[PDB]
């Protein structure tokens, strides 16, 4: 029989989500199962489980971001930068591919949406403004951006049946991990300035592998190996929402634990 509401709320309270709680949600809704009125019943019940001083934090980005088209180009293909729309925050698609709960996030009445296309965060809840913004090209999930503030409003990250690659809070650790040969990626990506498309070139961290040894396509990357480790050696809640086996962790310290991890291992 297909999950409630209710019964969702109850496993979220029983994992450890509590009334007032910032949390990030990464969900494999394979792994949940059925639920009453689809995807939108666990949307409905993480926002009744942080209830109305709670906040929820989502990586949506843009199902038609130009990352691939722009990657590596000191300037936007012609052929791109003639026809690509630009981004609308109030009404591009979140990314398919980081699940499908989150364009349910995204639509949700008051969802506020941040301005980086790539990197575009949803927020739900009384700081969803303060969490979202500023969200500038060049700061996507390293210092400045909104990471960065979930990191220091008490953020929980809770894993609904997804693997350890899911974690993107671990990209701020990789942000600011002082070590050698940190891996730079430049893109383009369509803004809205005004009303008009501006074309907006930048470099920042690679985020599909911080070092060469990380970048494999189909990884390991650091944020695997990092939250495998941190997996096997804390205390973390652990137990179910629908059918999915789900955790929900620290932030902060995981995230200081990856800064510590690739410090370890990497000379400055
Ligand atoms: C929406 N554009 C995205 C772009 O944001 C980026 O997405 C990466 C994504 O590939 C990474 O994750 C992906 O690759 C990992 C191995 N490198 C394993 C997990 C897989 N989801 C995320 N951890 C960070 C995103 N910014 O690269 C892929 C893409 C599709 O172009
Ligand atoms: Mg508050």
């Amino acid at each position: 029989t297909p999950w409630s509401k209710s019964e969702l709320v109850r496993q979220l309270r029983d994992l450890g989500v509590r009334s007032g709680d910032m949390v990030m949600p990464h969900v494999s809704l394979r792994a949940v199962g059925p639920l009453a009125d689809g995807p939108q019943t666990l949307v409905d019940a993480l926002i009744e489980a942080v209830g109305p001083t709670g906040n929820i934090l989502a990586f949506v980005s843009w199902r038609d971001s130009p990352y691939e088209q722009t990657l590596g180009h000191d300037a936007p293909p012609a052929a791109i930068a003639q026809s690509w729309p630009a981004f609308d925050p109030d009404h591009a698609p979140a990314y398919p591919g980081f699940g499908a709960i989150n364009e349910f996030i995204r639509t949700y009445p008051g969802c506020r949406r941040s301005a980086h296309p790539d990197a575009s965060m949803a927020a739900i809840g009384p700081d969803a403004a303060w969490l979202v913004a500023p969200h500038e090209m060049g700061a996507a999930y390293g210092p400045r951006s909104p990471i960065a503030r979930f990191l220091a409003h008490a953020g929980k990250i809770l894993s609904i049946g997804a693997g350890p690659d899911a974690v993107t809070a671990l990209h701020y650790a990789e942000a600011v991990a002082r070590i050698e040969g940190k891996r730079r990626v430049t893109y383009s990506m369509p803004l809205l300035r005004e009303g008009k498309r501006v074309w907006v070139t930048t470099s920042d961290w690679d985020s599909n592998g911080i070092l060469d040894e990380y970048a494999a396509p189909d990884g390991p990357d650091a944020v695997e190996r990092i939250a495998r480790d941190y997996l096997a050696r804390t205390r973390v809640a652990q137990g179910p929402v629908g059918g999915a086996q789900s955790r929900l962790i620290d932030a902060a310290d995981i995230v200081s634990f990856g800064i510590e991890w690739l410090e370890a291992r990497h000379a400055a």
